[PDB]
């Protein structure tokens, strides 16, 4: 009873296709945070291989560029298992949801966290929410956000929202994202790019 | 600069033409607020007449059974001329935001509060945020949530989401709120009730 329905394969949009940005913050490495949301196995395995392919090559570039310039990197995961009561009104939409299990629950290999990266803890669609991943990006004195990783209308956009809401300038990295449909996707950056975020492709990010 | 486009005139959506619900909650007054979100004279001056008149008699019918029925009333209000300290990230999408001048930041006067209603404070998309509208349900035992005002893609839904994160169950009074456009509206509509209410028309309420 996942509440996750059949996904058909989608390309990635590329820069022509994107929404105009209304913002014009620019992206600096040390001020910044890469958010690697929910690259978790289960929520990996509905997407076709093909989106999935493209997904992670992209979400991995990205990692790559973002360790060599000194970004900081956090990955946010669910912890599997979720008691009734810790579950909530997800259990409404999303059934009692994936198992703490190294199959559901892992970060998929090809993001493979690495010893100096953040493990956040996700409960509910944004990051923010019942974590430190606020607190962290204050402490550190990071205040921009770079967000890859799905799903692109759920939680990948109402972490950006958040972010936004505490004057974090994010960076939705449009072809580093996978969603629903492409009607979702591309939804997900209409709302971003007029109401929350720059959005952008890999390519873009790594100039 | 308020950000805000141009609207043009559109039918309030019918019970007919709303998405399903995919929750089951069902709304008791003894556990709900109705939050009256952001019906402030600056926010509803760019809506068509037709449009504005059409969400002030549904709020206002809305507000008054929840009096009737022992609902309590919640309304959110920025309060004008923000720094630019206070205003942060909102500035990049919205410039300086409405005045604190009463032309602007009033209430209208058909959903005037009264004494017992709660006056909380509006400064991000989400009524919680960086307001008391949480610990203020939780010691008032009300778990929750009845939603109007506007504009529906933006705090309103993103105010639902936030209460929904908070286990919270959100109703969201779809002919009474407006918005930008009428697809925004409906996609408003479309996403909360597959991912964070229910659905619901003013007469559905009102039973
Ligand atoms: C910016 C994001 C915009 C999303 C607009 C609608 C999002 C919710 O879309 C929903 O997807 C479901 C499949 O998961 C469908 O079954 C529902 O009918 C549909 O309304
Ligand atoms: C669930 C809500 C879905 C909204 C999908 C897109 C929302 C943002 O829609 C935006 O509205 C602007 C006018 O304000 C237009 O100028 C932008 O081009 C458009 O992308
Ligand atoms: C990957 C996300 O998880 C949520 C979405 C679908 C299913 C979920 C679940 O089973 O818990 C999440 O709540 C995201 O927030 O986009
Ligand atoms: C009515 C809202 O206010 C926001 C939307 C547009 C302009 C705003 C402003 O000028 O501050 C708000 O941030 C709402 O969140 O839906």
């Amino acid at each position: 009873m996942s509440g996750i329905p059949e996904i058909t394969a989608y390309p990635l949009p590329t820069a022509q296709q994107l929404p105009a940005n209304l913002a014009r913050w620019s992206l600096e490495p040390r001020r910044a945070v890469l958010l690697v949301h929910a690259m978790q196995r289960y929520f990996l395995r509905p997407l076709p291989e093909s989106l999935r392919a493209g997904l992670v090559a992209n979400a991995a570039r990205l990692r790559r560029w973002c360790v060599e310039q000194g970004v900081q990197i956090a990955y946010t995961a669910q912890p599997g298992s979720m008691t009734e009561e810790q579950r909530g009104l997800l259990k409404d939409f999303w059934g009692p949801g994936m198992r703490a299990s190294p199959a559901d629950r892992e970060v998929v290999e090809e993001l493979a966290p690495g010893p100096d990266d953040w493990l956040l803890t996700k409960w509910r669609y944004s990051a923010f929410f019942h974590s430190d991943l606020l607190q962290r990006m204050r402490a550190a004195g990071r205040d921009q956000l770079v967000l890859c990783g799905v799903y692109a209308h759920v939680g990948v956009l109402i972490s950006t929202v958040d972010a936004y809401s505490n004057d974090i300038q994010p960076f939705l990295v449009a072809d580093a994202i996978a969603d629903f449909s492409e009607a979702h996707h591309r939804m997900a950056l209409e709302y971003a790019a007029s109401r929350c975020a720059m959005v952008v492709t890999t390519d873009e990010v790594l100039e």
